[PDB]
């Protein structure tokens, strides 16, 4: 049990990379089409004007 | 040790659960960015013709 649970910690701490992990993605990602739609909803919205 | 095992699974899930919570509000924006670039982008290669 103390090594089923050392494991299941191991298990715990790399199921928490994998949302951590993605999270490190989707802010990279979010940032850039956050950014993105910053300068494109105020160049686009006044250049297409 | 055992219940000290138990902590640490309840602190890593914890942390776990702070990154999913945060990631579930980013990735929300994520995609809602997008929708508008995607909106923009079609937009402003006709509406830029």
């Amino acid at each position: 049990d103390l090594k089923d649970l050392e494991a299941h910690i191991d298990s715990a701490n790399k199921n928490r990379d994998e949302a951590i992990k993605q999270l490190r993605k989707l802010q990279a990602q979010m940032k850039d089409c956050m950014r993105e739609l910053d300068d494109t909803r105020a160049s686009r919205e006044e250049i297409l004007a």
